[PDB]
């Protein structure tokens, strides 16, 4: 070919791909910008 190509990376990784995929059945696969770890003790502050 003539590019470079991401398809040999993941014929690699198959095996692991299958295992992980079978065990994240109850997980939540992904993750969501807003939770961080210091926003559970913050106080918001609004001024007008």
């Amino acid at each position: 070919a003539k590019n470079m190509n991401v398809r040999p990376l993941l014929n690699y990784f198959e095996p692991l791909f299958t295992w992980l995929k079978d065990q994240n059945k109850n997980s939540f696969v992904g993750w969501s910008t807003d939770w961080s770890p210091y926003a559970d003790q913050s106080i918001k502050v609004r001024i007008s």
